[PDB]
């Protein structure tokens, strides 16, 4: 593809505002956010986590108005978590700090990932131990060898469909996704606390070092997300994932392009 | 509605100063201040928290001088905590850090939000649990589903009322607030530490991406706060939101419209 | 009316001074400390005697003489001096474990400093409007429960050494037009201190519009607060650690009018 | 040696792009990735870490395409560590953080090192403990003094064989390395988090102060890599090390160089 | 003494580089670059910690050559800690972090410092406690007072000794050192982790805002370092300070000067 000319005009600028929900395994009808309570394998051969207690990516794929030469390219992302004031409530059914103590908020391990896109996110596999038996209704690297527990070049996947992608699967395969910018911080250890800040007046450029953004191929923009906060501790102990979702402001024009 | 030039001379420049106090509960007429000592409920079924255990937003509207076209554009902001000196008292009714020791300061999770717009903040409610009963006198979302969970677009609201939206269950709608510029940080964990920073030698730029800053309609400023500090530790080990109060200094000018 | 910055001869002048921590000093062996920390069983009966709570430091600097002409604070160099005393763990330290060296200094801290033409300007808020402050000490009177969050009431001078307890009053940034001040309350009862020394580094005291402190009656004006953290001895007990802040500030000759 | 101009044409450039897998100790045909569990000496006498328990650098010698003067010059560094959020597997095998709670992430000691260079990357010698028995296999400090502890320059080598540096007797020798750019980052600690950032979107600038990037010698990119994220606690509560791989893409442009 | 014009050509320039090594106490001679384990008096009248228990100020005058008016004016400085590695020694006589765990790392209060000066780092005496008695063979605050524990104005000194000026009881006079550039952190809390940063790619520029640098007195160069880690505790869980050796790297140039 040769990018040449920005298009001019009110009618070469579009703008895509939308919220990407979390999808962290929401084990009952009245959990929708959370994980099934974590249980612990007693060895590695044994691991088996149920699709209920495995976080997986969010995506969204926009339709942007049609053009047939022309492609939508990404220029700004403007992105924040919304409900970061929710994990104050720490009234509803926590274990106590200490004795006549107010309840444990959301902490621990923390994934916040976020990336746009011309196209899908495309994945790299690595898995912590490789006996792990993924569920049912999930995509995962199969044929995993004990080399997938730090680099299996066979793991190829592209983020293709919703609640289906666990995160401890997968990560952006940074050999390839040159039409996505992808942003991700892992926050690991037990108590590890949330540090969370939103504002309207912070956007961040999608532009390559040759001043090109994300070309949205079939007039698709592509949104992928992950947003688990940390993990919830009810009265009994055990500990839940919680999810937020997120916002994608993302601002486009219209680029020529060749063959 | 299209913005042109800004009024020059010494008549076109406006300054607002103020206080908003926090709004953390005031279980009772000697806690300003403080909140109402949590109680868990057992379950997410009965989670039922009173209003003076439900931090809420601090908003004042403040009249500017009246233009007849002309509107109040807001520029520059300086704010910062009121009292942050006060966490130093360590020595009234406060749990020992261990046998002899001082009292526990303040702690926990904290959540700074300031804003200034030229209308009320847009709010979108998201809630930590959906079957929730809020309390009579605060303003909610209402019609709560799971959904409410994670995202529910019924949850719109205006915080066009003080001491009535609990900071738990409302944060700004980044779909909206286009004249409004808001900044909050929520800091989580049971035993984060304050970090509070005080000058009078810092200064935010209000204007956007155009060079236009908020566009005050009915010539009211609106700032809206949040600054709940942690929790502070009474002997018994129960524990009550602690917030301050937010100075806020804001420079405005005239800005032709239409 | 700020007018033009003289030049040449006598035109420039220099202020170098250490300023000492005023923590209690509860008996001739221990200046730098506060008292051992006693809490109060309930808000009505917090009483802390003066040898228990830390003031802020001041220094009314005098200038050489002018006769239309003063002096303008233009730029600062400062840090905490002695640092390194805080790697004495072997000195009536409470052991961290069995066999272990002493717990360091650590917890609560204020990092304070200010330059000001005049005395630096306070506001007071408590964090318990009940407390007695004890007699000798220059504190917030007729404090009521809205003294919890902001009453108006409550403004004084940093006029005088050793006078002004820490826990009660902060710089009032409705006021402090001819002082500059920068203060950091990192809170947490385990919060380890986090010192920086250099004399590499220099904060300009000039505003937006180029000018700094204007030093009436010839009078420079340092304001400072250094509680490091606490120091727990083999009985548990806590005090407060307080060290000396360096002070070197340029300032150079302004005419001004009327 | 003298540098000269840099050739232009679409053909001066080259791109270099890797995976350089961590050295943890493989304690079994299961376990890449991962150390043997800690075993700790009564005494700095009998301080005897067996090779399966000893994190080594990584290291790859990677050929570029053959020049007969002119040497690729390496200009830009993308990097990042690969699978990050593996370490959100917290239901396998680990210790709870308490009493029905979810396992015990990768937390504590990490480091986190990569260079760039024209040449093996230049070693320098510091123990813990000087009179620690290293393993055969392992290529380490020898005749070590008392004042290895501190600085003996007996203690010079060349990472130039992958599994055999132990990264806690060797470091980068900041009295060499000219045609290298190396960093490192030792978060020490025993409940310290692990912080990992992904995006790719950032880029490294290789040249000096002198507009100079390593120039290969033999036609030859040296990429070293430590990725130590922590260790992982099992229900037994021993320790292992868990180590991830490493990617990286270096951007080379031909340079003229005389003698 | 007025400061005149840089000199220019081939041999108007010189560079040092060496290692400062830590002098932490070396309580046998087997523990070079460890204190003796601490031991806590049971009163402030009773505090008489003993020279082997006592991290000491490293410093080294190196000779420049020599010049007959001109003054060799340093300019630039790298600096790094050497052997952070050795931090990931946890199987040395540790006490472990819990049941089957791998060792305790160095960790709690640290103190790097570092300077470069035309003559002697001037210090400032402060003590923690004013009725310390300090051992002989060490250089410290005299007929001290109650004001000692905050500022007396009599304990001035040169550091011109190694392993001599206890750092507990010195710091860099801030009221002199015109001839001299000093940086240093103390992080204290007892469980601090060190975070340790290496690289080859960055330089502090030692010119004032004049464009000044450090003016060599008498053709000699002073470079002054701590560097103490933080603390390691055996197996009885006794603790002993841990220090590193730094690396100094000085770009300097002749320049003239009167009177």
């Amino acid at each position: 593809v040769e990018v040449l000319e920005v298009k001019t005009g009110v009618d070469s600028i579009t703008e895509v505002e939308c919220f990407l929900t979390p999808e962290m395994g929401d084990p009952d009808e009245h959990l929708r956010g959370f994980s099934k309570s974590i249980s612990i394998s007693d060895t590695f051969e044994s691991d088996s986590p149920n699709r209920d207690m495995l976080p997986c990516y969010s995506v969204a794929r926009i339709p942007l108005p049609n053009l047939n030469i022309l492609m939508w390219e990404a220029v700004t992302l403007k992105t924040e978590v919304i409900g970061v004031t929710s994990l104050m409530n720490v009234h509803s059914n926590g274990q106590a700090t200490h004795d006549n103590g107010a309840g444990k908020p959301v902490q621990g391990t923390s994934f916040h990932f976020f990336s746009v896109g011309g196209e899908a996110l495309e994945l790299q596999g690595v898995l912590f131990n490789y006996r792990t038996k993924y569920p049912d209704g999930t995509i995962f690297p199969k044929n995993a060898t004990v080399q997938s527990q730090v680099m299996n070049t066979e793991h190829k996947a592209y983020l293709d469909k919703n609640k289906a992608y666990p995160v401890e699967c997968w990560v952006p395969d940074p050999t390839r996704n040159e039409n996505t910018r992808y942003f991700g911080t892992l926050t690991g250890g037990e108590n590890v606390p949330p540090v969370l800040h939103i504002t309207n007046t912070a956007t961040t450029v999608l532009l390559d070092e040759f001043g090109v953004g994300p070309l949205c191929k079939g007039d698709n923009l592509y949104l992928s997300a992950v947003d688990v906060c940390g993990m919830f501790t009810n009265r009994s102990g055990s500990q839940q994932w919680r999810g937020l979702s997120r916002y994608f402001k993302v601002q486009l024009r219209k680029r020529r392009v060749k063959n």
